[PDB]
């Protein structure tokens, strides 16, 4: 038997994205959206069915988010939406998902360690739960009619609570898990209709079990399933798990849950769990082996997988071993078939969701004795060509092996003394001003060199007249994407044509692919930066994306450790920095927008990650002169549990997010830490179209100075200005400078 934990819902050509966007804009009706939604589900179901898949998921589809889906199922909609009961529909749902003309939307946050984001439930003692959404039972019946029996998928009740947050005005004493008695009854009613409709298997996703849970919390699972047992009667129940291995204790709780007959394990990212399985697996329960990675873009290693599956068969296998994916295919691309530019060889190394369903099935048939010798042979050949291709391996291995030469701190020179030499070259005033990089993109089109120059001189001429601004940027008018801009000029990269992944709601991202050893063949930024730094006598800063960010926002190769790859990236950037230095650029900015995105779920695995992440960053400029000032930008406003790592980065100046945060929190730097380097906490929210005033900005800078030393404090925005309009940035920036200049006089 074969199984799939979940499936992408945007469609092979992002059909749902445009349908949702058409509907949201009012250019299509509710029915039109439903028609696109139903056809998409029918297509997905029949696709998996024709493939031989036995456990086909239903309810994986979502108009916006799976968690928001369960929120509608529990009728837990926030007070401000003025919902008054009854079956929840598009209105209320999208209203929670994106807000409306008079009410803000619910918060959205990162789903475990993926690049997907869910809507966070706002729970409290005052919420009156109710079965307000029959999405699951409907989908089950819909698929039934189409002729494909499915396995309904629900976010487990206790994972749902642990993923929520207390609503405003809810005492801190309150404990979410205290709501179980209120939501469990609803799960009962949903499971009852599912059984009545004919479902014989049901899937409960309890991914929180892969987290580090205290004994008290694990106990909550136990009680929940004990309370659900009688309802789960006469039904096979699969509790799913993914993204990491299951903690020893968590494994005891899980393998002894009442009513549960099957267990889903991520064996790509949580292979460690195998140890516990070998130590002891329940009597006659099913084990769903997620051996096909649904988190990446590579073709599966059939040989290896079979070897693993067969061993598990020994542990149970008497028809109790089901081949599955490591996690929902939601986190991978839809169909490789639609990649028509990538050469056949690189494609042979790949596999998207559609191909992964075939893989799970090929493995399942192979285990049943009906091995398709033609599939395994083609796979063996592909894996071989990849493992021997020169495109993959390069003498970058030479440079790579050397970084073992201990750390890579910039030539001793403490940052404080280093700052002195830089100030010698940059006669900057107190509280200097500068921006983060990009500027509003004007007209633009699809020679070109000259067309780009004009736009820069305009940003430079603007920056100069514009409140002066002590340190200038070029606006990045020649860049379309932070990462792709550099990936297109690096070695081990390849770019997909239609491999989109859902990021959240309707927004998708098409991650670059790093298939082999990376190296920078030619200069990438020196031309444009040198050109910008000539149109002004003011300091022009260089613009590069850290190696960590490039790594995190790419489908990274799975044939070597991530850090190993991250260093190859660092090495290549290392050149550009030193090329910008020889070019004359005396100030170089390296933004690590996604420094924290690769944080492991296992808490004890954190330190290791932060280590190579930061190292990678240092490697980037460890060989720069002491007069060369280096800036690092980071899209975050909470560093309390990662502060020491920011320090070990050893940047001359760092700019973070701040302007919606309580300035008093900046004491995290000057306390038991003593930073002693440049720091520029945002003072202008670039995500809002409103213009802050010199009064407000100046006010924030003073409250800020209340904690930080005026001699290392910079004045700049929250982030780039790409998404803003010149009509909002111009007056905004002018206020920022007036505030500074003023504070300067005082
Ligand atoms: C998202 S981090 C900032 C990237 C780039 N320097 C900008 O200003 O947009
Ligand atoms: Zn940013
Ligand atoms: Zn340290």
């Amino acid at each position: 038997a074969s199984h799939i934990v979940g499936y992408p819902r945007m469609g092979p050509k992002r059909e749902l994205k445009f349908a949702l966007e058409s509907f949201w804009d009012g250019k299509s009706t509710a029915e039109d959206l439903q028609k696109v939604s139903a056809d998409l589900r029918s297509s997905i179901w029949k696709q998996m069915s024709a493939a031989g898949t036995k456990f086909i998921p239903s309810n994986t589809f979502a108009h916006y988010d799976q968690v928001l889906d369960t929120t509608a199922m529990l009728g837990a909609v926030p007070p401000r939406y003025g919902y008054t009961g009854g079956e929840i529909g598009l209105d209320v749902y999208f209203s929670m998902a994106r807000g409306n003309a008079s009410v803000p939307a619910m918060e959205m946050t990162k789903w475990f360690d993926t690049n997907y984001h869910y809507i966070v439930p706002e729970l409290g003692p005052e919420v009156n739960f109710s079965y307000a959404s029959h999405k699951a039972v409907n989908e089950y019946k819909e698929a039934k009619a189409l002729g494909v029996d499915t396995v309904p998928v629900l976010v487990g009740p206790v994972s749902y609570l642990l993923l929520s947050k207390a609503a405003k005005g809810v005492d801190k004493s309150f404990e979410l898990l205290s709501l179980l008695p209120k939501i469990l009854p609803i799960y009962k009613e949903v499971i009852t209709e599912l059984k009545a409709a004919g479902a014989t298997w049901i899937q409960l996703d309890e991914p929180v079990l892969v987290m580090d849970l205290e004994g008290q919390k694990l106990q909550a699972f136990t009680g929940a399933y004990a309370e659900l047992e009688s309802t789960l009667s006469g039904l096979n129940v699969l509790v799913e798990t993914y993204f990491a291995d299951i903690p020893a204790e968590a494994y005891k709780t899980l393998t002894s849950l009442k009513g549960v007959t099957a267990f889903g394990f991520d064996l790509v990212r949580g292979t460690k769990t195998l140890d516990l399985v070998k130590a002891g697996f329940p009597e006659g329960k099913y084990l769903f082996a997620g051996v096909v990675d649904g988190r990446n873009i590579w073709a599966n290693d059939f040989a290896a997988s079979l070897s693993t599956l067969q061993a598990l068969e020994g542990i149970v296998g008497k028809d109790k071993l089901v081949v599955s994916t490591s996690c929902s295919l939601l986190h991978t691309a839809v169909d490789l078939i639609n990649e028509t530019k990538l050469d056949d060889e690189i494609k042979s190394w790949m596999a998207f969701a559609a191909q992964k369903v075939v893989e799970v099935n090929a493995l399942a048939k192979a285990l049943a004795g009906q091995k398709d010798e033609a599939l395994f042979s083609a796979n063996a050949a592909a894996l071989a060509s990849r493992r021997s291709s020169p495109r993959v391996t390069n003498e970058g291995v030479q440079k790579a092996a050397a970084a073992l030469k201990g750390s890579d701190h910039r030539r001793a020179t403490n940052v404080s003394a280093r700052l002195d030499a830089q100030q010698k070259k940059l006669n900057l005033p107190i509280l200097p001003t500068t921006t983060i990089g990009s500027f509003p993109q004007t007209v633009e089109l699809r020679e070109d060199y000259v067309k780009a120059i004009k736009e820069e001189i305009k940003k430079v001429v603007d920056l100069q007249e514009e409140l002066d601004i002590d340190v200038l940027v070029h606006g990045e008018p020649e860049r379309n994407d932070m990462v792709e801009y550099f990936g297109e000029q690096l070695s081990g990269f390849a770019f997909t044509a239609n491999g989109w992944v859902q990021s959240y709601g309707s927004r998708c991202v098409k991650p670059p692919v790093i298939y082999g050893d990376v190296s920078r063949p030619k200069a990438m930024t020196v031309f444009w930066s040198a050109m910008a730094q000539s149109m002004t006598s003011r300091p022009m800063k260089g613009m590069l994306t850290g190696p960590v960010t490039i790594l995190n926002w790419s489908f990274v190769r799975n044939d070597q450790p991530r850090h190993e790859t991250c260093y190859q990236i660092a090495l290549a950037i290392k050149d550009e920095v030193e090329d910008l230095e020889k070019g004359g650029i005396g100030v170089i900015q390296i933004d690590e927008a996604a420094l924290r995105e690769g944080l492991p779920l296992r808490k004890s695995e954190h330190a290791f990650y932060l280590d190579w992440a930061v190292h990678s960053f240092r490697i980037t400029n460890c060989g720069v002169q002491d007069s060369t000032q280096i800036h690092t930008h980071m899209c975050y406003s909470h560093f309390n549990d990662i502060i020491h790592s920011i320090i070990d980065m050893d940047a001359d100046v760092i700019t973070i997010e701040n302007s919606r945060s309580d300035e008093k929190l900046l004491s995290v730097f000057r306390e038991g830490v003593k930073y002693g380097a440049g720091i520029g906490p945002g003072v202008y929210d670039i995500h809002s179209p409103r213009i802050p005033s010199s009064e407000e900005i100046a006010d924030r800078v003073n409250k800020m100075l209340a904690v930080l030393e005026q001699n290392i404090l910079w004045v700049n925005p929250d982030c780039g200005l790409k998404t803003r309009k010149y009509t909002e940035v111009k007056p905004a920036l002018k206020n920022m400078v007036d505030a500074a200049k003023l504070i300067r006089s005082q």
